[PDB]
This record gives C-alpha cells, sequence and structure tokens, in this order.
C-alpha cells in the first residue's frame, strides 16, 4: 500500500532519470517535488511542485510545468499502480502531457516507471 | 475562481483554483459500464496558463473501487463555449492484475448548471 509510506517523504526516479519526492498523508493525499531530467524536454533540473492522490495501491499526480525558474507552458498527469519487481518496489505509470506545439496544442502520451530510493548518506 | 464542467459521458466536476496554481474540488462519475458512479470523489490538479493535469482516486466509503484516474489538457475558447480537452488514463485492478487503460474526454464549460 501507499500506505506504507504514509507521513514520510520518499524518493522515486524514472528510467529517464527524473526523481521526486513525494509526501503521503493519512487522507491520501500526495504533494512533492518532481525534477525532470528527461531529454528532448524543456523543464529540466528544477523543482516543479505535484500533487495527486492515492487509492489502495493506486495513484494519480499532476505537474504543471511552471515554478518560477522555467516555464514550458504545459502540464503532465500520470497514473499507475504500485508493484514490488524483484524485491523492489516501483510505480508502473502512463502519463500524458498536454503542451504548446508549432501546429497548436497537442497532447502527448508515453510511460514511465519509477523505483524506489532508499535515502542514501 | 470556481468552475463546473461536464464532458461527453455526462460526468460532473466542480473546480477551484487557488493563488498558487492548485486545483481542488470532486468529480461525480456517470460513464455508463464504469464503477464509481453518482457519489462525490475528491480531485486534485494543477494549472498551468491554459493546461491542466487532474487527479482522482476512485475511494469514498460509499464505493471504493481500487482504482484511480488522471486527465490532462488544455482549456479553449471555442466562441461561446470553453471546453477542455482531455486525455486520460485509469489504473485499476483488472483480472490479470493492475492495469491502465486510455481514453479521452471534452468537459464543456457549464455556465450556471442549467
Ligand atoms: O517539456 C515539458 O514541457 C515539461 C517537461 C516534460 C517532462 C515529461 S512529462 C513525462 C515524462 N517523464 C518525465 O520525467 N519527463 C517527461
Ligand atoms: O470504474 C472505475 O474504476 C472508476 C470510474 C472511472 C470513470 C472513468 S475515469 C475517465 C472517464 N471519464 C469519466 O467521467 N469517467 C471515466
Amino acid at each position: 500500500d501507499f500506505s506504507s509510506i504514509a507521513s514520510a517523504s520518499s524518493s522515486w526516479q524514472n528510467q529517464s532519470g527524473s526523481t521526486m519526492i513525494i509526501q503521503v498523508d493519512s487522507f491520501g493525499n500526495v504533494s512533492g517535488q518532481y525534477v525532470n531530467r528527461a531529454q528532448g524536454t524543456g523543464c529540466q533540473n528544477s523543482p516543479y511542485p505535484l500533487t495527486g492522490r492515492v487509492n489502495g495501491t493506486f495513484i494519480a499526480f499532476s505537474v504543471g510545468w511552471n515554478n518560477s525558474t522555467e516555464n514550458c507552458n504545459s502540464a503532465t498527469g500520470w497514473t499507475g499502480y504500485a508493484q514490488v519487481n524483484g524485491n523492489n518496489t516501483e510505480i508502473v505509470t502512463s502519463w500524458n502531457l498536454a503542451y504548446e506545439g508549432g501546429s497548436g496544442p497537442a497532447i502527448e502520451q508515453g510511460q514511465d516507471t519509477f523505483q524506489y530510493v532508499p535515502t542514501t548518506e
């Protein structure tokens, strides 16, 4: 359960190198900070707030791509589930990125799997 | 600040945008064939200019669908109409195990809930 995650910060990285730090409360809110490091994308290396909801093993969270350091005129939402892989827990997700193309507004699809990262010294 | 929306499926939401770009409200699901219909669910999200993403976990203690959905899109001003064009994913327990369904919703701006 994402309850296991409650009342503590926990960190998570995806295969494109992005990290998020997330707080899950007992009310099922998700708060955190999202550092994007995926190539081909604006808004990298700078923390973006994030908010979402957890229900048991499922989660969905949201980021708007403005934090005052960089604005990419866009937003992303992710939806997925926690699962145990080997003996790591990860979060499997599909995501959409809504942004301003030059042909017009577009919405790009993709997938991201986040691995739990324990705190390091 | 506060506004109501209905999508092609008859589903309804109310959203407040605060001074930090947070979205808050509730979502009432009316899409045929789905769980968790006709019952308020918490909604949270973020906005950025004309773009937005929001999230719901389908759990309220009246009905838990073991389930969560995220939407991402943009508002556009279609004359008298304002719309939110979205794509969504719904992650849920399927028969094989956990799974993720894709779909799309256009939300029409509701002036005064008719
Ligand atoms: O380029 C932008 O408009 C904002 C950054 C985009 C980041 C996307 S969102 C989904 C995918 N997962 C990531 O960690 N980064 C990309
Ligand atoms: O059946 C469930 O697991 C909960 C109901 C989910 C309703 C989906 S979410 C996306 C689409 N838009 C809606 O207003 N309803 C469906």
